[PDB]
């Protein structure tokens, strides 16, 4: 119950922070995994937010405030954390970077932004559930339900003491750059994917799509989120694997809880039923992850690497079912 704020001694410390020389370089590319460097993480973000947005973009002090502010406001879970929301942050840097111009610096700057608190506050619990046993949640929000959350923790955020890095835009922009992460926030709800990437195909295929258009623009954003939520399927194999145990974690403390309810969970919540999971992961990348990269690839074909990896990461699970599979570690 409540929004958290850092430290004086957080902020100011990241304010200090240089990124090491050989990250400069690797940090670019979009297999780039962020894991092995865990007390840079904020610091991280910085760069990337000063790379593509510029160094006097934010006040630094409002900014290093509000990254240590958003840290906080991660739960200490298995996956939906603060690991997440910078990884998702480096993939939407990787895909801007090579899309540079296409897009607005209200638009770079809001994206970076919705990516690191497209999760806030998450309590390792799906939208099925808050919604299957009534949540208070649910009750506010009707649809898309943690992700209006995750939004509202946003603005809260926003709204602490010298957090408000966006004070400083015209009304104007304010008012954009708010709606920008609200929409961004939103389609991070895989639920409304399927109709996004579908309506995209189409408008790519007829030749209608236009960048110009707003709500082109919009759904071009949306898919950009998914894309970028998903992007764990785009790493090395090894990273992958790894990041499927943080996703599994979780799930399956999510189907302990229907099982005290009466429930039988659905089998990937189901920590009984281990043996299905190399199936179900097949059954996510051909119905969810290949169509994704492969959308965002004709959209914008800078993102090839990631539909790349994905087709590579798609093959090793297979493997796994053909028995194929060598030595992993936890
Ligand atoms: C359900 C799921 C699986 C994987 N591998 C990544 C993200 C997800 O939401
Ligand atoms: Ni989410
Ligand atoms: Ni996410």
């Amino acid at each position: 119950a409540g929004t958290s704020i850092c430290t004086s001694e957080e902020w100011q410390g990241l304010m200090q922070f240089t990124l090491p020389v050989r990250l400069c370089k690797e940090i670019e590319l979009f297999h780039f995994d962020i894991g092995p460097f865990e007390n840079m993480w904020p610091g991280i973000f910085v760069y990337m937010v000063h790379r593509s947005c510029g160094t006097s973009c934010f006040e630094l002090e409002k900014l290093c405030r509000f990254i240590m502010s958003v840290k906080k406001n991660y739960r200490r879970v298995p996956y939906h954390n603060w690991k997440h929301a910078v990884t998702v942050a480096h993939c939407m840097y990787a895909i801007l970077q090579n899309n540079h111009t296409l897009f607005t610096d209200l638009e770079r700057k809001g994206l970076l932004i919705a990516c690191l608190c497209h999760d806030l506050d998450h309590r390792g619990f799906s939208n099925s559930y808050l919604q299957k046993f009534d949540h208070p949640l649910a009750a506010l929000y009707s649809t898309s339900t943690m992700e209006q959350h995750h939004f509202s923790q946003t603005v809260s955020i926003l709204q602490l003491e010298g957090h408000n890095i966006f004070s400083t835009l015209s009304s104007s922009e304010y008012e954009q750059v708010l709606e920008i992460i609200r929409k961004a926030i939103i389609a991070t709800d895989l639920a409304l994917y399927f109709g996004n990437r579908k309506q995209l195909e189409e408008m790519y295929q007829t030749g209608s799509l236009n960048l110009n258009n707003q709500s082109h623009r919009d759904r071009v954003i949306g898919l950009m989120m998914t894309a970028c939520d998903l992007c764990s399927v785009t790493k090395l194999w090894p990273v992958t694997k790894l990041t499927a145990n943080d996703i599994y974690a979780e799930f399956w403390a999510e189907g302990d809880e229907m099982k005290k309810l009466g429930i039988q969970p659905i089998p990937m919540m189901d920590r009984d039923k281990k043996d299905e999971v190399p199936q179900g992961q097949l059954g996510f990348y051909n119905a969810v992850a290949i169509p994704c990269y492969t959308t965002l690839t004709q959209i914008l074909p800078p993102t090839e690497p990631l539909l790349k990896a994905c087709r590579d990461n798609l093959s090793q699970w297979e493997k796994v079912i053909r028995g194929e599979e060598t030595a992993t570690w936890i």
